[PDB]
């Protein structure tokens, strides 16, 4: 089930989509697990967040290239993190466009990442302007509102059960909210439901530090963030 390559993990979720997971030690914490999202979408491929570094970042290009061996037409990255952002370079490198919040675009020198080239911007309700993701395929991008940053945004893959959360939701039994320093304490609680809201049939959520789990972690991250305010 999880596939060693190097020093990343890859794990098939459907029969288009796999997550990749990379880590990193964050003295204090142990080595961190970051989880993202490739998907193929006929004829390319569509990568959902970096991994923590450009050599990593580097790796997932080649495990593309060895299993799936299709272009990759497009990266989307969540929020304007390490885990998330850190290998940009890497993708520009390989000549992939790049996408993400415009907040996380404008965030991105001052958090220490490099910005995508193209800035993504949202509706009042939340779902994307469908003129700044053009060609996402199966790709739905939704902005919940701040929470984990103010600047987060979540993907859901049409034609699966799949939902990705990102760094905004935990898993069921997840104790914190874990990094809350960018966090808006006040919105968090709002935000994780409107996730869930907008990807209501979904079944199985990913996210960046737990494990694939069932709609229980979208509520219990909910039922956590309302202790912030
Ligand atoms: C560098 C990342 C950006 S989200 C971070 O701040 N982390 C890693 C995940 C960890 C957790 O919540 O398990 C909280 C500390
Ligand atoms: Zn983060
Ligand atoms: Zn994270």
């Amino acid at each position: 089930g999880d596939q060693r390559f190097g020093d990343l993990v890859f794990r098939q979720l459907a029969p288009n989509v796999w997550q990749h997971t990379s880590y990193l030690d964050m003295p204090g914490f142990g080595a961190v697990a970051s989880n993202g999202l490739i998907v193929r979408d006929g004829g390319r491929v569509l990568v959902v967040d970096t991994a923590w570094t450009d050599d990593q970042t580097a790796q997932i290009l080649n495990w593309i290239k060895q299993e799936i061996n299709l272009p990759v037409a497009l990266a989307v990255v969540t929020h304007a993190h390490q885990d998330k952002m850190g290998g940009m370079d890497a993708l520009h490198a390989a000549g992939i466009a790049t996408y993400a919040n415009a907040l996380s675009n404008q965030l991105a020198p001052q958090e220490g990442m490099v910005a995508a080239q193209h800035s993504l911007t949202f509706a009042a309700n939340g779902w994307v302007e469908p003129a700044t993701a053009p060609n996402f395929g199966p790709l739905k991008v939704f902005y919940p509102g701040p929470g984990h940053t103010s600047d987060n945004i979540t993907v859901g893959i049409d034609g699966t059960d799949i939902a990705f959360g990102g760094c905004l939701i935990k898993d069921s039994k997840a104790k914190s909210l874990g990094n809350l320093g960018d966090a808006d304490t006040e919105h968090y609680a709002a935000s994780a439901r409107a996730f869930g809201a907008a990807f209501p049939k979904a079944s199985m959520i990913v996210m960046s530090h737990s494990a694939p789990d069932s709609r229980a972690a979208i509520t219990h991250t909910a039922r956590m963030a309302d202790k912030l305010r």
